[PDB]
This record gives structure tokens, sequence and C-alpha cells, in this order.
């Protein structure tokens, strides 16, 4: 039986699914860890105890407990990111799409979802790996991990809530793939992990963490990097937020043991209800429970690891979208709304800058303001809006990524950088939002190949082009087809710093992505805030 696979953890039975007038095998809901429930909440994951009998892997598993976006009820633009399955703390499962007939030893790609470490599901329609598994002949795996306080509550020193357990969930899933993917026809020595935003940051964190390095061959980071102002906190800040969470739930705060005991007795939704009250500043693009620089998963500060080359040396493919910050301004910045063009007044622009750079003093804010303001026309609502959009994307995604790429390439074995600037023709979000954060994903997963989804013929060509770059990179460490007549995606080098745009137009090569603004964010502003 092509749908029956015997693994080291036990037997599993998948289901046959249709895809682009053909079919492939799908094994959904495979458990890789013991349910992290009860006294196991906030604790490191435990491997799933082997089972006798056949595990039914015909349907999607539950999604981890998380905040649910209800800012636009019934709107597909936002609900397509929400959990589409019931939520439960019993959520540590992985899904696998296997070509048919089953391969013997083919390239494997493991997807790590984003969601600011506070949300995300492996079951979203936009993450369906059948199109990619079928089109590129790869074994596509999508894992899951605890988010919110459930996966990142951090009380360093404690052994009940050490922090980073969400990252350990990811690692345990990677370990499972390492040990069992061969049974599904995948090559465990040719595993590429890829993810977007928080998932991209996660990928970078596995590149850094010694305990994850041996579990994969190469990586792809989309709109995310480990060094991002929002992807991690110090052990002290992690502790402060954990304590504050307890304070919000009337917990005994006399000891970690007591705090944890109290937090474990609360219902999931109780923690989620007050999750956002623990942020230290009024801000956007900042999440409460994220990875912590603890000295375990991360030996030293991320910057010192990057400077000394203390990370896995392999090939990486990464990039960003043109308008990473628009989503976050819509949800929290004054003056922005979904049904208007969101032309911003000078006043709202000022408020936006403050929300975007919470760690900056007045001089720092003046610096950012000066850098992104057209003083010949500073009341221009469109320029104010776009300027704010750039500030958010540059500070939170692009410049941190450019810093990572510059540091990684010094020791790496091959870097490929892209700039995705094509807005989907069928995007339901307003036009002012541009090439939105996360909207390159549908292209990576081949949704444009599905007629009923209504993408242009050109967009279908882009998706196929992108999927082939990704899969070819996963397979060989180079996105370019050897001896092909296609345009070549040049390697990114310290010297030339080349990258390509990813859109429906003929591929063009550029250099020094966002270098002017990133020198400001990566070199100048930090010096300024330090000197003042
Ligand atoms: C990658 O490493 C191999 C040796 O393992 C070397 O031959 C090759 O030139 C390297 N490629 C780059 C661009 O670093
Ligand atoms: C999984 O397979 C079983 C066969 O044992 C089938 O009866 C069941 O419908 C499947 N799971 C679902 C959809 O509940
Ligand atoms: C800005 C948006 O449309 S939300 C996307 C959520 N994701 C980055 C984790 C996929
Ligand atoms: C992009 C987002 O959903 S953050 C908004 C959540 N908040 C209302 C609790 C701050
Ligand atoms: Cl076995
Ligand atoms: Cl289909
Ligand atoms: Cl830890
Ligand atoms: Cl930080
Ligand atoms: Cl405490
Ligand atoms: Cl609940
Ligand atoms: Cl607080
Ligand atoms: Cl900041
Ligand atoms: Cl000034
Ligand atoms: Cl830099
Ligand atoms: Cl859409």
């Amino acid at each position: 039986s092509e749908l029956l696979v015997n693994t080291k953890s036990g037997k599993v039975m998948g289901t046959r699914v249709p895809v682009l007038s053909s079919h492939i095998s799908a094994f959904l809901g495979i458990p890789f860890a013991e349910p992290p429930v009860g006294n196991m909440r906030f604790r490191r994951p435990e491997p799933k105890k082997p089972w006798s009998g056949v595990w039914n892997a015909s349907t999607y598993p539950n999604n981890c407990q998380q905040y649910v976006d209800e800012q636009f009820p019934g709107f597909s633009g936002s609900e397509m990111w929400n959990p589409n399955r019931e939520m439960s703390e019993d959520c540590l499962y992985l899904n696998i799409w296997v070509p048919s007939p089953r391969p013997k030893s083919t390239t494997v790609m493991v997807w790590i979802y984003g969601g600011g470490f506070y949300s995300g599901s492996s079951t979203l329609d936009v993450y369906n790996g059948k199109y990619l598994a079928y089109t590129e002949e790869v074994v596509l795996v999508s894992l899951s991990y605890r988010v919110g306080a459930f996966g990142f509550l951090a009380l360093h020193g404690s052994q009940e809530a050490p922090g980073n357990v969400g990252l350990l969930d990811q690692r345990m899933a990677l370990q499972w793939v390492h040990d069992n993917i061969q049974f599904f026809g995948g090559d465990p020595k040719t595993v590429t992990i890829f993810g977007e935003s928080a998932g991209g940051a996660s990928v970078g964190m596995h590149i850094l963490s010694p305990g994850s390095r041996d579990l994969f061959r190469r990586a792809i980071l989309q709109s995310g990097s480990p060094n991002c102002p929002w992807a991690s906190v110090s052990v002290a800040e992690g502790r402060r937020r954990a304590v504050e969470l307890g304070r919000n739930l009337n917990c005994n705060l006399n000891s970690d043991e007591e705090l944890i005991h109290c937090l474990r007795e609360k219902k999931p939704q109780e923690l989620i209800d007050v999750e956002w009250n623990v942020l230290p500043f009024d801000s956007i693009f900042r999440f409460s429970f994220v990875p912590v620089i603890d000295g375990e998963f991360f030996p030293t500060s991320l910057e010192s690891m990057l400077n000394s080359g203390n990370f896995k040396k392999t090939q990486i493919l990464l990039g960003v979208n043109k308008d990473e910050g628009s989503f976050f301004l819509l949800y929290g910045a004054p003056g922005f709304s979904k049904d208007s063009e969101s032309k911003i007044s000078r006043e709202d622009f000022m408020s936006g800058v403050k929300l975007s750079v919470p760690h900056a003093n007045d001089l720092g804010l003046d610096a950012v303001t000066l850098q992104y303001t057209d003083w010949m026309d500073d009341n221009n609502g469109i320029k104010n809006r776009d300027g704010l959009d750039d500030i958010v994307g540059d500070h939170n995604v692009i410049c941190p990524l450019m810093h990572f790429v510059n540091k990684y390439t010094k020791f790496g074995n091959g870097t490929y950088l892209y700039f995705f600037n094509h807005r989907a023709s069928n995007l339901v979000w307003p036009e002012w939002m541009g090439v939105i954060h996360g909207y390159e994903i549908e292209f990576v997963f081949g949704l444009p190949l599905v007629k009923e989804l209504n993408y242009t013929a050109e967009e279908e060509a882009l998706s196929r082009r992108i999927m082939h770059y990704w899969a070819t990179f996963a397979k060989t460490g180079n996105p370019n087809e050897p001896h092909s007549q296609e345009s070549k995606w040049p390697l990114f080098t310290t010297k030339e710093q080349k990258f390509i745009d990813l859109n429906t137009e003929p591929m063009k090569v550029h250099q020094r992505l966002r270098v002017q603004m990133c020198v400001f964010w990566n070199q100048f502003l930090p010096k300024l805030l330090n000197a003042t």
C-alpha cells in the first residue's frame, strides 16, 4: 500500500489527494511529540511514544492555541491566516506530501510557519504542499510548534518554563524527519528548512543553534532573519513579561514554581486574553512571547555568534517583499484603515514613527523622521503613508535581513538574495498596502497554478519559476538549473552584493538592496542611541 508507511514511531496511513489533474500521497497529522498538556505546559517537548496499530493520517491535526484575528470578521484577507482547524494544546503534529509513486531518496523541504511567534498553523490553504511536492518532485513537510506563552513563556533558571520550547518543538520535528523521512522516499541528508517571517527567523535560529545544525542541509528565509528587533528578548525581559502575565491573571508571584503552577491551572484562552498586556511599550510589530537569548539554545548573543562565524556553514536563499510593514500599520497605527487610501497627516506620521521605533529617544525619533520625510512636501498624505510603510519594513524586516546576509556570507558556502515586488492581481487587501508581508508565500506554494483561484497567466509563470528556484536550490544548493537557457540568479558576494527581483517581468540583476536606508538603521541609529 502506497498510503501505508511503517516508521520508527509506528505505522501510519495517509490518503490519496488530487492535484493539478493528477494525484499524490498525503500523510496529515503525524504526531512527533507527546501532547504538551497539563503539567507539561511550558515544558520542553517529549518525543512521541511509539504506537502499535495504524495511525490515521488522513486529515489535518488541531492547530496550537493562539490569538485569533477578528479585526475584519468574514474578510478572507485576514481569516486566511487564522486557524482553520480546532485549537488545542495537543497540537504537535507534522504533515507530509509525497510524490506518487513514492520516491526512494528525493529532496525534502520542511516548512516552518510564521505568525510573530504568537500565531500560525501548518494547515492553512496557502501552505498546502501538494502543488510543490507534485510539481517539483520533492517530499514536502510542514511542521507545527507551540506559539504564544505556550511556546515561549520564559523564566530562565527554571526547568518548568525555560523558554524557547516552541523552537525545541520545531527541532524535535526536524529530528523526526531526520530519522523517518527515508520511509516516505525522502533523503534525510538533503533536507532544506524554509519559513516566512517568524518561520524565517526560526530557520535562522536553527542555523545558529548548535543543537539544530546537524538536522538539515540548507535553508531558505523569507521575510525573516534571526537578528530581528522583534524575534527575541533577553532573559530578564522574558522573565519580566512572564511575571506580568501572572500579574494579569492574579497569580502568586512569590516564586517561579508558584507562578508556573498558577499559569498551568488557567484555561488556554485566559492566557491568550491578556497576552498583549505585557509588552513594555506602545508599539507595532512587537510580540509578547518570543525566543529568548538564554545561553542554551543560543550560546551567546546573536550578534557575537554572527561576527565569529558561530553558525552552520551551508548555502542559503533568502529575500524580502517590497512593503513588509503595511499590515502592521493597518492594525495599529492611527490614520490607517482598510477601506480608505490611508493618506497620513503629519501628526499621525509622528505617532507612527513613535510606534515603530519604541526603543528610540527623542533624538532617535528626529533622526528617523528626518531620514523618511520629504521636507519640500511634508503634508503629502501619500508620501507620509509610504514613508511610514518603509520605516516599518526597513526597521523590522529588510535591514535586519541585510545585516544577517552580510554577516552570513562572510563564512557561508553560497548566498542567493531576492526582492519580491509583484503584487498579486487578486489581492483582496487595499492597494495602498502594496506587496504585502506574506504574499509571496502563495507563489512559493504554487497556488497560482490553480485556475479557480484566479491568478493571471503571468503569475502562474512566476509561481512555477519561483517553485523551481526553491526546489532546485533545496536539491543542489543553487537555484539555477545547470546548463539551462534561463536567466542566471547570481550569487550574492560581499564584494558585489547582487540580488534579483522576483516579479512577472524579465529577471533583472541589482546590487546593494536598500543600502542607503540600511546604513542608517544598521550603523548610524544604533551609534546614536548608544551615544545618547
Ligand atoms: C562551497 O564549499 C565547497 C567545498 O566544500 C567549495 O568547493 C565551494 O567553492 C564553496 N562555494 C562557495 C561559493 O563558497
Ligand atoms: C481515517 O481512516 C479511517 C479508517 O480507519 C476512516 O474511517 C476515517 O474516516 C479517517 N479519519 C477521519 C476522516 O475521521
Ligand atoms: C501581513 C499579513 O498578510 S499576515 C501574514 C502572516 N504570516 C506572515 C505569518 C504568514
Ligand atoms: C497584526 C496583529 O493582529 S497585532 C494586533 C493584536 N492586538 C490587538 C492584540 C494588539
Ligand atoms: Cl523500524
Ligand atoms: Cl488542484
Ligand atoms: Cl531553553
Ligand atoms: Cl533584541
Ligand atoms: Cl516570580
Ligand atoms: Cl481556553
Ligand atoms: Cl508591562
Ligand atoms: Cl525599536
Ligand atoms: Cl530634527
Ligand atoms: Cl549591516
Ligand atoms: Cl488575497
